[PDB]
């Protein structure tokens, strides 16, 4: 059904292009503080700058392509919307493929642009010194939990009290996740964004954390919103049919 | 009445979960600058980072659960809404219990994740050197006064001139309170959030400030908004019945 | 006419209280980086923190009391709205008196709170090294010009394309003014806000700038909006009657 | 036709004045970290401060002159709106002339105000060390691509899912571009902004980047939004008539 519709593939291309722009802008801001190359200064990474870069990139690209693709730009957000039965399995898989490919393309272009940097890690997510696998996993879980919870609540379609900009809300949620998680894990929070850096730098050490934790956080947010706090008066059988229908 | 309504208990569970997420994300962001552990560096706390963490946490969680519970997430805001005769006594008590227990749970999990920090104060609010109990009390009073005043004016329901995101407004008020009070008192203003850190660290020195100042500030905000600036044309006899009925 | 109305004096008290809260919170955030007092550290003032403090203070207080008083909180803004003939002369006079008194009271209370700071300037506005009277005057004129222009455009009442939060718009304008002018003059931008610090510290050197420049900027913004960009097709004789009628 | 209309010339004057205010305030905030002059301190530029200055200046001036001129304030945005056939060729040319002249005027006044800085580059855009022409070109292309894409998607007039403040959305897009590109190229992103600095400082080294890259980014944004993501159901022949008609 969705395979033969041009609106679906425009949405997939929108996901690819917006993910590329998001990853490029955000990881470019994360690599900004290392410049100039020659100038030997005790340059310290600005966490507010990087968090605002990721968050405002999400806000701007959501404002740009929300009416076209839903402005997911995150495999965990897409999986959360899948488990809340809002999107089909095929749309979820195509969105995840598009997001990962767009992140890989953006990170390759960024490796080209930042070629003067020696030891260019391309913003690859890894555990800080003092944070082990479980602690970083919990960091990723909570960050993605708040993100997917905000995404689910913003698009309930039963809410008449909603006001203001939904893209701004999702962007500030991403920025909040970064303000939490940058000092602990670099704030993957987005499996495609971490996957692109891991692929380009050929380093997948502890990379399973940044795929497992965000998915657990998305599942927990789905459970919290759709089975504890704001349940829907609809049978699970009718909702599951969206997986094969997309309705 | 409210005791036998499932929607009331959904709201209470929403307050518990959202306060847990708020405390965890905000204090974990406040503890970020102490990482890495092995790296001997004279790192300083970035106050904008922590203020934005608290503010955007409040804004995001308000967007998530405000239509479910009102998203108080602050015993001062709950007491202000009780004193403005908008909620019942039972709802206020259940909200305060849920917020405090959720804060304790979040701080326990956070001390679990940040166990590598030696002498971890877990974001416990304490007076800065040069500030006595009275000065920190005044700072807390003013921060809570502005926060509760913004909450009361945002939910007036007699206003048609409101626009934009009310969760964003309340979050930016929380961030304003933090931009004020982080340097002076570690920025409490939320008695549950202070209480969780005090319980986990087993340290209650000067803890009366962060329960008295927020309550005085909330009560003063109620007085200002309901009996100086925006009086209601209702007898107090009708408004008192909201305490026992919850209407 | 307005002398014998309860709503008029409620608005005046709202202006007084909101100016008190604004001056207190913002200047207290400006002084925060000096704490702890005992610790001998070369901490540097964070311009983003102070600018966000002023801006979020204006935004929060506008969201609180704009429906009551209009949330001017600035003698330059009040003078601009008088020259654009939106308020009466008596309302402008009482608003400016209330704003100055509130700033004086807030600065007194904050000086009481920040007594342990030796050589405390209380955020007194003065020129930096390398900036003479003319350059600081120009910076103040431009900052207040953009502030008053935003206020005039946001309250046009002929506009149907206005969206989002007007208090947030005015607050971000104030934050922008501080981002421009903190390094040059400390960003007076607000004659009452500087007048309070000058009165409490008993230092009026170069203080004519912060009462001349903001008023010039307000008058220029009135000229730009009401006579160049979006003129009103109403007689100047008719708009004169607003000064003595308020309608 | 449009040459003799009062509203057209009001829009042109609004573009000139708002571009003057934008350039002045943003580049004044950019040069502020070098003050005080006498104090010998190793001051480091705050990228968040300058990025927020640019973005909030764009948001405030859009809120001020959007209903009069559309608030481009950027030759790349004007070129994008021309190529998407939203304005005429005459309007676009007059807008670009006004923006360049306003940037020149603002930079001249600012060099008058920042005269005490020795070797004052007036925030002139140039490549950082480690960045050659291709890398800076790519950075400028991507930043302007995201900006123009956000502008095109925001002013669509076919969308009913838009909420919040469009000026704030465009301002956050500008701030995001600066957060990305300040460390690499100073974030031209705006050919008029770079042009004024280059003209006043009499230095055009690599100045072609900040005219070509923004225009390439705007053209790519127009291509992406109009012929990949959200095509319009009209013939190109009908849309071309806007170039000579303005309707
Ligand atoms: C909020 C919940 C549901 C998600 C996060 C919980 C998990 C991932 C976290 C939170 C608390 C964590 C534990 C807390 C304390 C310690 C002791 C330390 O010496 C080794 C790791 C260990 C054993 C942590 C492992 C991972 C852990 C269990
Ligand atoms: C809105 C109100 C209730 C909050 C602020 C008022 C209170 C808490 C503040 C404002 C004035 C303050 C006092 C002002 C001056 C001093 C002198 C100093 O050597 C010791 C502290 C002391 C005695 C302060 C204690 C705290 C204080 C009383
Ligand atoms: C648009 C206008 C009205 C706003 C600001 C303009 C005024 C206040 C500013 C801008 C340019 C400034 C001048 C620029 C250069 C100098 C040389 C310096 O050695 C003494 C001050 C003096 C003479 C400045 C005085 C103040 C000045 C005239
Ligand atoms: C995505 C598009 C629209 C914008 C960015 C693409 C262009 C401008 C980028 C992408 C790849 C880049 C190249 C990657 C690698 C190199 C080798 C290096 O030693 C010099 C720069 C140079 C030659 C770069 C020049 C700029 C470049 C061609």
């Amino acid at each position: 059904s969705e395979f033969k519709k041009k609106l679906f593939w425009r949405a997939v291309v929108a996901e690819f292009l917006a993910t590329t722009l998001f990853v490029f802008i955000s990881i470019g801001s994360a690599l900004g503080f290392k410049y100039p190359v020659g100038n030997n200064q005790t340059a310290v990474q600005d966490n507010v700058k990087v968090s605002l870069a990721f968050g405002l990139s999400i806000a701007t690209l959501a404002q740009s392509v929300g009416h076209i693709s839903g402005a997911h730009l995150n495999p965990a957000v897409t999986l959360g919307l899948l488990l809340s039965c809002q999107i089909s399995i095929f749309r979820a898989l195509m969105y995840i493929i598009a997001q990962c490919v767009g992140a890989i393309v953006a990170t390759a272009i960024l490796s080209g642009i930042t070629s003067s940097l020696t030891g260019n890690s391309l913003g690859r997510n890894d555990l800080a010194d003092g944070v082990n696998s479980g602690q970083g996993l919990g960091i990723e879980i909570i960050g993605t939990l708040q993100l997917v919870l905000c995404v689910l609540a913003t698009t309930d379609r039963r809410r008449r009290d909603l006001g203001g900009s939904a893209p701004l809300a999702i962007g500030l949620s991403v920025a909040l996740g970064h303000l939490l998680a940058i000092d602990y894990t670099g704030c993957g929070i987005n499996p495609a964004r971490s996957f692109g850096s891991a692929v380009i730098t050929h380093n997948f050490s502890n990379h399973w954390i940044f795929w497992v934790g965000p998915f657990i956080g998305g599942a927990l947010a789905v459970l919290i919103y759709d089975f504890i706090l704001a349940p829907r008066s609809s049978d699970l059988t009718d909702r599951v049919k969206v997986w094969t229908s997309g309705q």
